[PDB]
């Protein structure tokens, strides 16, 4: 519940702090949130591209999401081509906010939990799962 | 394991929300404020918190009623948001000196001795002044 969600959340962020974490769920969060950061920090330049290639509206389809982030793996996945691919869910939702459109980020939210599970899973499961990610890039 | 890709997802969006100043959630919203309000804590009283992180030894044994002796002498005057901030720094602080001393079980069981001192000792204040929801009016 509420009180327990505060304490796991605040301990899982003072323990990431000094490098250490919570839990291996926690210890995922935080590797793909730092990635995120360093990704769009390394390149700020190609980020802006690929996030002017999508105006969010209510009634952009799924498929034509799912076709511009084809694009993205257009050399087949990689850990960094997923972390870009969840930047640009990032990028999207921030935009969708900006437009006063907050009500759209759930609907981004699960279409980029489709994508992840029915394309992306399969290739996280075979390359050593997120516990893998967090080894290499964590 | 699509439950698990879920859960991240929700994480990484309400985090590049947060880094905007927007928000996934309510509860998300309290979150950042908390874990905000406890850098600026332990930067505005950083002397009190230096000294206090030098001077923890805990073991495998303690106790939750050794704990609950030690916060109950950070709130004897009274509760208020800031000695609430400075309890979550306290927690956070233990953890880190567990794990500093390789003590991973010592870790859950501050987490539960915390939410056990929260639901018990602190939850009627916070519902009396309004909620974590006025925390993050006055705070966030
Ligand atoms: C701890 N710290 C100090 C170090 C962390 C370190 C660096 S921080 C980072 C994070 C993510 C990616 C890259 C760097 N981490 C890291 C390092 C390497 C990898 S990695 O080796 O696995 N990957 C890449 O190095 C890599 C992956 C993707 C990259 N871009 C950059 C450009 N962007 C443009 C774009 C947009 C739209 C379409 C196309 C397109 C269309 C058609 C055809 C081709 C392209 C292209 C596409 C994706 C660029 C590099 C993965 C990760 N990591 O996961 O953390
Ligand atoms: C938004 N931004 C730009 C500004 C946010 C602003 C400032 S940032 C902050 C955060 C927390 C407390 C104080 C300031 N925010 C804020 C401001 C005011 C309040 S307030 O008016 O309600 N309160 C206090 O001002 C206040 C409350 C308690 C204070 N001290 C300092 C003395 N110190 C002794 C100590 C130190 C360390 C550990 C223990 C300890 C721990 C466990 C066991 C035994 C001992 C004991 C603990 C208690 C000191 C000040 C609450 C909050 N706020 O909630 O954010
Ligand atoms: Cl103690």
């Amino acid at each position: 519940q509420s009180n327990r969600e505060l304490v796991v959340d605040f301990l899982s962020y003072k323990l990431s702090q000094k490098g250490y974490s919570w839990s291996q769920m926690a210890a995922v969060k935080q590797a793909l949130r730092e990635a995120g950061d360093e990704f769009e920090l390394r390149y700020r330049r190609a980020f802006s591209d690929l996030t002017s290639q999508l105006h969010i509206t209510p009634g952009t389809a799924y498929q034509s999401f799912e076709q511009v982030v084809n694009e993205l793996f257009r050399d087949g996945v990689n850990w960094g081509r997923i972390v870009a691919f969840f930047s640009f869910g990032g990028a999207l939702c921030v935009e969708s906010v900006d437009k006063e459109m907050q009500v759209l980020v759930s609907r981004i939210a699960a279409w980029m939990a489709t994508y992840l599970n029915d394309h992306l899973e399969p290739w996280i499961q075979e390359n050593g799962g997120w516990d893998t990610f967090v080894e290499l890039y964590g």
